[PDB]
């Protein structure tokens, strides 16, 4: 569990994530899809973007960033009370999109890098360990619906 100063300095951060929602749901989806490209394999919808300026030049691409962001900024407001947020995601992404938990580490990563390019004075090695807590809080509550329904 986080403590109430761990998930303070999180929150602290995601308001100046929600100042530009857009800009940073593109950064880390292109950082996902550039470190991992077979995670961009997942996507019917974004296959073929073969370079990064066809990728920041998608604006269903920069959508489906909003997407991304805005569902799990409605998470970590939570504070690990989350069940009802989270369940229903684990549902489409273990049965319908076929999301192995490994691709959400990926993605964790991704979020965390990006936020530090961002908010260099926000993001100090304080607030990147709480972050890394909630999105490791994040994935084992995801990883228990997998099992149950036997996806790992
Ligand atoms: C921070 C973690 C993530 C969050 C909060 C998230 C959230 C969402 C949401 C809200 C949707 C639309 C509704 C739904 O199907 O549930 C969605 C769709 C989808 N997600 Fe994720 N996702 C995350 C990570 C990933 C990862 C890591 C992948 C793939 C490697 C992925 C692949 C997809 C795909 C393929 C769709 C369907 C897209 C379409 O055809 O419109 N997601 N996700």
């Amino acid at each position: 569990v986080l403590s109430e100063g761990e998930w303070q300095l999180v929150l602290h951060v995601w308001a100046k994530v929600e100042a530009d929602v857009a800009g940073h749901g593109q950064d880390i989806l292109i950082r996902l899809f550039k470190s991992h490209p077979e995670t961009l394999e997942k996507f019917d919808r974004f296959k073929h973007l073969k370079t990064e300026a066809e990728m920041k030049a998608s604006e269903d691409l920069k959508k489906h960033g909003v997407t991304v962001l805005t569902a799990l900024g409605a998470i970590l407001k939570k504070k690990g009370h989350h069940e009802a947020e989270l369940k229903p995601l684990a549902q489409s992404h273990a049965t319908k999109h076929k999301i192995p938990i490994k691709y959400l580490e990926f993605i964790s990563e991704a979020i965390i890098h990006v936020l530090h390019s961002r908010h260099p004075g926000d993001f100090g090695a304080d607030a990147q360990g709480a972050m890394n807590k909630a999105l490791e809080l994040f994935r084992k509550d995801i990883a228990a619906k997998y099992k149950e329904l036997g996806y790992q």
